[PDB]
């Protein structure tokens, strides 16, 4: 008779139900991040609702405000670890045991993991369907006060339609990458239009936040190796991953994927060791000084961690490292410009202006490290919708003459 | 007969007038920062104003836009090297030359020496009264393509009266600072009240933009021996340096103060390796989500590099590291206050929302790190002035309930 995997761990396993039933008012419960959400475990909490709670997350529930606790992404496993963000519940999805007893984070390290080694109680959601990812992203299960067992295919997304402006603004970041670069960017249209345009370049190497489709299907094609990579070569690192279910199964067991958590992949002294580091991400708005305004609201994304700027600065020590925002230049159905003259009232600046290096959209690349003010709002200005430019044009005047 | 020690030199030594005279029009001079700005060429400069020219600086003229160029200020040399921000004419004051044919920039270091390592034309204005100081802060005076002879007291402060505003942030201040420590902070009533509550204190050290007259007056006390640094142990490392006429004695020739270039002290990754940083620093205002304006206009101050991120970007990494952004609670004469529910029409934010640390006021500390946006807001509703508590306690509401 073959063995029973789960046998020896029969006496903490439990059903959702059980597991979160062990939560206290007034707890802070953290759940493993983006497409990892442990869903038997959330289900269950919603069940409960009546009785109970504050869930630490960083997704933008929504898309794709008073709990809310501005940090660096890459601070937050040291902020928990210091009991400074204080978490009383890890509720963590992983991969099945190996031999040895270590389940893996799958798709989420992040701060998941942190969480998970820091929490009074920690729940391990294992589903059969949650891979095994390599990296510093096991636990041993020993470590674990609950297990609930789950079988069930993990949250994918679809690639999204690419339009023209899209597409201009992806031509315009592959014009930006040169063959070796280091790349970091994420999922949407913008992203993706990148990467189609990168079939030309030769050993691109991956150290980013996430990755999804769009970069295992360079990989696939040959033009993301890691070979030319400072750090980690040969491997694509990042934190967590999103994406269809053809990225779950390439990631299952793969060597050459590796996740690490947070406070090691987003630290800017990490990230400015990947020479020729090229960085991508958006933002709702950019003022014609060059301050950067990324919040959840607008932004039509599933995961709001704030990472960008950690890779705005890590790029900035990147030997010939870029870091790009590109945007469409308009929103709200072309009714509204993202280059702004002043930002929106009561926004959050997320990038310095001091700190922002390109700018892109559709009608081109602006690049503001080294411009005076003026320089920079006409810079900006050049590459704002048409219909907008007149009005830019009269505050760069009021403002400057 | 004596040896006349310019006579080898006489070649190239000319009037000021003589040597502002090989600038050409629309060409970006560079001059010593703060007060080593060497005005004998300035005075030169402003006579035959009629025939020329941009000025590169970092004063705030009219305390204590157009041109204006934002940029992080450890990252100007690098900028100035690789020709992002060019300078065409570096006029640099310095000390007389030693045996060795070398002159140090005396008090201003900074971007000054890296101005004077870069530009096409250099000019020396060489004054008996500037003091030569140690550290990485000499050039040959071969590279000199013009030198100035000068004998003039360079630019000093006098110490401001301290109020009973300043006396209660001063004293909160040295709350936060333990024996050990190692400083950075500024000049004004603030910073010396500060160092007026320190004469308890064991050990500490200075890595620091700058210091001035109460920095010294803690080292002839004893209290300053930077003797548990863990850089540059023994020694007050800094990049420019003001104070009074006896300030400047005190530093001439003496090897306990060494500058080095602005790439080199103010680069977050140099200031993390002082343990135990506390870093002090102002601003205009702050907003309820923590944001942080610092501008020259309303600052009272004459050096405006905006150089204190970069302190709070190095405490971050610092071992028990803090940033403090010390500030009356209230400006124009009481009519306003500092901590507001939005920050002003087109402000520039200097310190992001997720790194502002500790905020000070006569009113009393709050730490940012860690707490929600309702947190943020009603730590720093406390600690501002009773008259402005009412308007941003229903701000608050209005955001929160
Ligand atoms: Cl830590
Ligand atoms: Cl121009
Ligand atoms: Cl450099
Ligand atoms: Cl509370």
């Amino acid at each position: 008779a073959m063995k029973d995997v789960l046998a020896e761990y029969a006496s903490r396993i439990v059903s959702a139900e059980e597991a979160v039933k062990h939560i206290k008012n007034g707890e802070r419960v953290a759940l493993s991040h983006a497409a990892g959400v442990p869903q038997s475990c959330v289900d269950a909490l919603v069940q409960q609702a009546d009785l109970f709670v504050e869930i630490y997350h960083m997704l933008c529930l929504g898309e794709g405000r008073a709990d809310f606790i501005p940090v660096f992404f890459y601070e937050v496993p040291s902020m928990i670890r210091k009991d400074i963000l204080h978490i009383d519940v890890a509720i963590v999805q992983l991969s099945m045991p190996d031999e040895n007893g270590y389940c893996s984070f799958g798709v989420s390290c992040d701060y998941s993991k942190p969480a998970a080694e820091s929490a009074h109680l920690v729940i391990g959601e294992i589903n059969r369907q949650m891979p095994y990812v390599h990296g510093d992203n096991l636990i041993h299960i020993s470590k674990l006060d609950y297990i609930v067992m789950a079988d069930y295919p993990i949250y994918s997304l679809a690639k999204p339609k690419i339009g023209e402006v899209e597409e201009a603004i992806g031509r315009n970041c592959a014009e930006l990458i040169e063959d070796g670069a280091t790349l970091q960017l994420g999922i949407g249209a913008i992203p993706d239009a990148a990467l189609l345009f990168l079939k030309d370049k030769k050993d691109l190497g991956i150290h980013t936040e996430m990755f999804s489709d769009g970069v295992v299907e360079l990989v696939r094609s040959g033009v993301i190796t890691g070979k030319k990579k400072t750090l980690h070569p040969g491997k694509m690192v990042a934190t967590f991953l999103m994406g269809s279910e053809d990225v779950y199964h390439f990631i299952d067991k793969n060597p050459d994927v590796e996740l690490y958590p947070v406070d090691y992949v987003n630290d800017p002294r990490v990230i400015a060791q990947n020479d020729n580091m090229v960085s991508i991400n958006s933002c709702i708005e950019i003022d014609l000084m060059g301050q950067v305004v990324s919040e959840c609201i607008g932004s039509k994304q599933f995961s709001g961690t704030g990472g960008q700027v950690d890779y705005v600065r890590g790029a900035a020590w990147s030997k010939n490292g870029k870091s790009i925002m590109a945007i469409p230049s308009t929103a709200k159905n072309g009714t509204a410009s993202r280059i702004v003259p002043i930002i929106a009232e009561g926004a959050a600046v997320t990038t310095l202006r001091n700190e922002v290096d390109y700018v892109v959209t559709e009608y081109g690349i602006a690049q503001l490290k080294g411009k005076s003010l003026r320089q920079r709002a006409e810079a900006l200005i050049a590459i704002a919708h048409p219909d907008f430019r007149e009005e830019l044009t009269k505050h760069l005047r009021k403002r400057f003459g």
